[PDB]
RNA sequence: UCAUAGGAUAUGAGAAGGCAGACCCGGGGAACUGAAACAUCUAAGUACCCGGAGGAAGAGAAAGCAAAUGCGAUUCCCUGAGUAGCGGCGAGCGAAACGGGAUCAGCCCAAACCAAGAGGCUUGCCUCUUGGGGUUGUAGGACACUCUGUAGGAGUUACAAA
RNA sequence: GUGGAUCCUGAGUACGGCGGAACACGUGAAAUUCCGUCGGAAUCCGGGAGGACCAUCUCCCAAGGCUAAAUACUCCCUAGU
RNA sequence: AAGCAGAAGAUGCGGAGCCGCAGCGAAAGCGAGUCUGAAUAGGGCGCAAGUACGUGGUCGUAGACCCGAAACCAGGUGAUCUACCCAUGUCCAGGGUGAAGUUAAUGGAGGCCCGAACCCACGCACGUUGAAAAGUGCGGGGAUGAGGU
RNA sequence: CGGGACCUAAGCCGAGGCCGAAAGGCGUAGGCGAUGGACAACAGGUUGAUAUUCCUGUACCACCUCCUCACCAUUUGAGCA
RNA sequence: AGGCCCAGGCGACUGUUUAGCAAAAACACAGGUCUCUGCGAAGCCGUAAGGCGAAGUAUAGGGGCUGACGCCUGCCCGGUGCUGGAAGGUUAAGAGGAGCGCUUAGCGUAAGCGAAGGUGCGAAUUGAAGCCCCAGUAAACGGCGGCCGCGGUCCUAAGGUAGCGAAAUUCCUUGUCGGGUAAGUUCCGACCCGCACGAAAGGCGCAACGAUCUGGGCACUGUCUCAACGAGAGA
RNA sequence: GAUAUUGAAUGUUGGUAAUUGACCUUCUAACCCGCCGCCCUUAUCGGGCGGGGAGACAGUGUCAGGUGGGCAGUUUGACUGGGGCGGUCGCCUCCUAAAAGGUAACGGAGGCGCCCAAAGGUUCCCUCAGAAUGGUUGGAAAUCAUUCGCAGAGUGUAAAGGCACAAGGGAGCUUGACUGCGAGACCUACAAGUCGAGCAGGGACGAAAGUCGGGCUUAGUGAUCCGGUGGUUCCGCAUGGA
RNA sequence: GGGGCCUUAGCUCAGGGGAGAGCGCCUGCUCGCAGGAGGUCAGCGGUUCGAUCCCGCUAGGCUCCACCA
């Protein structure tokens, strides 16, 4: 009842399903798996749910899209036990190239909802996606393209998975606006539409507010500039302004 | 309901109030002031208020002082000594014992136990009330022993009281 | 006076924690005394003190009571300085 | 010294105690030395007439040469003045206006109007060792009210 | 006549009682307390000085019974209350 | 036994106030609003008992602000207050004793080791409100921009809406223009470069009311030109 | 909030070997009732008795934390061409300063609150700024070479006084940037501050003489109280310890 | 008048080791792109091998004071 106040009013239906997984874990006696949550949605459980305990796990570490377990004070869980299936995504990679946006449109495409997959990892030599074990043989027999690229996936183990822009700044205030203003290097009065619109997020959350205040290491997402993160604040300047690190994805 | 509360009556040289503007013992308790300011501290447990007295009060017969081939209730005086100490180690506060004097005095219980009676029988146990018994420290007492006294000694200033 | 078979010798006490007060002694190395609060002994093969505390030794026997004198003072009365 | 005896005296008794005769060192301690220091060194401090009483000067503690605050604190005394309240009385000449209601009339509302008593105190003058430690005179405001007493 | 031997208001006091270092504070029964309620005397005269107070005349109120008269009644029995 | 009139500021009004230099534009007021208060109410007095509130009961009672009436009362919740609150952080006494010191029966040629008890400290762990933190709230405390050419840009919690404006607010200032006068630093009406108005510390109006403040008229006069004479009191 | 007053059960979850904790719910009998009936009793007080309500909570005591101009005691500097406001406050150097020393003003100029493990000690050796003339890059100015050259440089840093038998530059080896001190001086109200030959211990460098108790000199600092750490033939409240 | 804070390209801003973003403007371009322009770093003298940077003055502007009589 008195826990919506603290988060934002469409983040209210979480939050409703939230409390319904920590009703099972404490009568019945059992952990709850999770459908990926969102990295602001992870946030969110960790509130709602309390201190039930909870583990989060996407396959790999940094996974921004993480299954959680919501586990008692007994039954400590395994990796396996979040029912993550990862593949290798086998194309003609010396004749097309898959790109991260035609993989997602593609997984989106077969129907997949954002929920049954968390990250897309590329590296080097591989492309490779975490799935929901209950949506693999799906996903493997449906995904056969992505862009202009014929796709196949090939089932791998979870330890098989192959896993900037620094620009030290100034910036008179912590303020969003001021921020954001700065990183994507825009004059204010454009800056506070986006933020005004509800485009800029913070950790994932869509701040609508100008004047709030951005603290050390919040990953921002301007939706126009992609993504970028204030990493290092370093005391004020002369003449005010404070010292400031971006780093873009 | 038994009761009890309450009510009535009788007997009380029972209390009450005052003061000597003093002294004494308690309850409560300032501030100015000093510290060259000020808060700890000081002034001060003072002034003041309140209660209780008594001709005095309080203290008093070692769970003491001490560190000797010791002392032997308390109180007060001298001295120790403005020392030891305490202290925004500031301002200040400030002993005690030993030693020398005044004066001198020591006692009664509670308990064990005994006897008698009473009311709870908890049913030969327990509790209570009288009288006896008993009074202390290199322990004493009860309890047992054998002694011994029951009228010389003591006394209304404690040690019973006219 | 002699004996140590048992029994008795002051309990919500002593003491301790916390908070205060009194001790010349201001929380200090702080014994000692008292108050509130809470906790709480041993009981003679026992207990207390000797300026934290322990051991040894020494001195003592609390938690009941009474007790003159030496001391203080003078509204008064008498005599006097 | 207290104390005892003695005129409230002198004085006698009273040697506990006090200061001095030795210092040096924080102290144990050592001693005409001692402390520092490894040191027979060097250096520091010492070595190589007091005391009891009296008068006088000054100082300390006391009100401390005298007079003087504004204040502070403690315990009392005051609401016979005044502020507000409580109970109970009482006062307010006269005139005017004319709400509601009723059937133009009737009716008689009001922190209503004019205006004495009464209450007040706006202006000016006078008074200012006053007639008066706040008044008087001429005007002024309220005057059935949140009224006066 | 005004006040008391009548009544109560505000308030005040307050047996027991409640509360509080002490002193005391509060308060019930019960009282006290007019500025209010109740309550029988008037006119005239008089002294240097009092007058519903004295005097004259004419009244009224409460209470009393040595008495008088009438009426009612001695346990459903007057009457008082 | 009323002087009257025109116009403006302030306060709606009758009241109230600095006994004894201020009666007013100050206070109060009806009305408005916010807020607290479920009754052993909140609030208040008292250490308490006992009370007021109230012999009342949310159409009631206390507190804050505003002040008839009319039209209205904008923007800002970052800060502070108040209300509510999720994670995360922090935090007392008390609880709890892992350890450690001192002591010494014993043990050791000594040096030192050292049981038990006593005693002196004591870490982890546990520990509320509160605070940090989050959300709301302005008739709560408050706040309502610069710079450059309606646009840009910086900054902010957000940049003053309506209405009003040289004002009980305007320094510059006797602003400027008009009115009124022979002549008007005052007054009235506009203007708006508001030094430094502005919406319940309310904004703007506003009939009635005022021993209010302000400007102008009629009437009237020894106030004056400019004094004279007379009466009385004192001299 | 803890704890006392403060009890009984049922669950559940700790920690010790079945007792004792923690929390949840329930109970009634403490506690509470400014609720009703009855009695004391003519009584809206109080008390008793019986219902009812609430209940180990509340209230109250002790202890603890938070909040707290509601209230209390106080502090809130001095200099100063009046005070306020501004500036300043200690230390070093220069000038004023009148040729010893000292000397004032809210007089005139600047520095300091360090730095250096060598930028200290010693032994040995050395000479700087700048210019002229010549030079591939290369220039006015890097690097040579030549001559001239009291210093026109340097000296950790402000300034003054010094310094080229260098106190300036270079290199080797070192830690005297020593311990105990100290005749005697300077300065000085005191407290402090300064210089010091020389003696002893044990060293560094040097063949030796000798020099060395920081730095060319003069700033670079702060009393006492209280507390911490290391050392210690000291004291240790009966004695041994502490 | 006294303190305080500022003065970087046309504009807004980075900063003891040699002045850069982004915008404007310019170029040629199929309304975003490539590349260029733009600086007595307000003025000055001096500390330094070097100064936008330290240091002291000097304009100009902004802010706060200019009070007791
Ligand atoms: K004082
Ligand atoms: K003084
Ligand atoms: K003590
Ligand atoms: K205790
Ligand atoms: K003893
Ligand atoms: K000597
Ligand atoms: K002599
Ligand atoms: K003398
Ligand atoms: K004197
Ligand atoms: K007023
Ligand atoms: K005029
Ligand atoms: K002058
Ligand atoms: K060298
Ligand atoms: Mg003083
Ligand atoms: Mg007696
Ligand atoms: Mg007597
Ligand atoms: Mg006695
Ligand atoms: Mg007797
Ligand atoms: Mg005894
Ligand atoms: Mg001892
Ligand atoms: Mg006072
Ligand atoms: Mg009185
Ligand atoms: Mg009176
Ligand atoms: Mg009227
Ligand atoms: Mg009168
Ligand atoms: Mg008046
Ligand atoms: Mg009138
Ligand atoms: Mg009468
Ligand atoms: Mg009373
Ligand atoms: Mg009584
Ligand atoms: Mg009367
Ligand atoms: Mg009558
Ligand atoms: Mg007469
Ligand atoms: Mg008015
Ligand atoms: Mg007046
Ligand atoms: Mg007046
Ligand atoms: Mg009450
Ligand atoms: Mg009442
Ligand atoms: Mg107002
Ligand atoms: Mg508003
Ligand atoms: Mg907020
Ligand atoms: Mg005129
Ligand atoms: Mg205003
Ligand atoms: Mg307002
Ligand atoms: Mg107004
Ligand atoms: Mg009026
Ligand atoms: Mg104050
Ligand atoms: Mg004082
Ligand atoms: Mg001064
Ligand atoms: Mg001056
Ligand atoms: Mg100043
Ligand atoms: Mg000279
Ligand atoms: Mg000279
Ligand atoms: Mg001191
Ligand atoms: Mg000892």
């Amino acid at each position: 009842s008195d826990i919506y106040q603290h988060f934002r009013k469409d983040e209210r239906a979480f939050i409703d399903q939230a409390l319904e997984w920590k009703r099972i874990v404490q009568e019945q006696y059992r952990m709850k798996l999770t459908d990926f949550l969102d990295p602001r949605e992870q946030v969110i459980l960790s509130a709602v749910t309390g201190q039930v305990g909870l583990a989060f796990s996407g396959g790999y570490d940094r996974a921004e899209r993480k299954r959680a377990i919501l586990f008692p004070e007994y039954i400590t869980p395994e990796e396996s036990d979040f029912e993550l299936q990862a593949f290798n995504v086998r194309y003609a990679d010396k004749f097309v190239s898959v790109d991260h946006r035609s993989l997602l449109g593609a997984l989106m495409g077969i129907g997949l909802k954002r929920q049954k997959f968390g990250d897309i990892v590329f590296s080097e030599t591989a492309v490779q996606l975490i799935v929901s074990a209950d949506t693999a043989d799906f996903v493997a027999a449906q995904l056969t393209q992505a862009g202009k690229a014929a796709v196949s996936l090939e089932k791998i183990d979870l330890s098989d998975l192959n896993i900037v822009e620094i620009r030290d700044d100034t910036v008179s205030s912590l303020r969003l606006d001021a921020v954001c203003a700065s990183m994507s290097r825009q004059s204010r009065q454009k800056s506070q539409t986006l933020v005004k619109n509800g485009l800029v997020k913070v950790n994932w959350k869509v701040v609508e507010d100008p004047s709030y205040i951005v603290a050390e290491g919040d990953m921002l997402s301007i939706r126009g500039f992609g993504r970028c993160s204030l990493t290092k604040i370093e005391g004020k300047t002369k003449k005010d302004k404070w010292r400031v690190t971006f780093e873009r994805q």
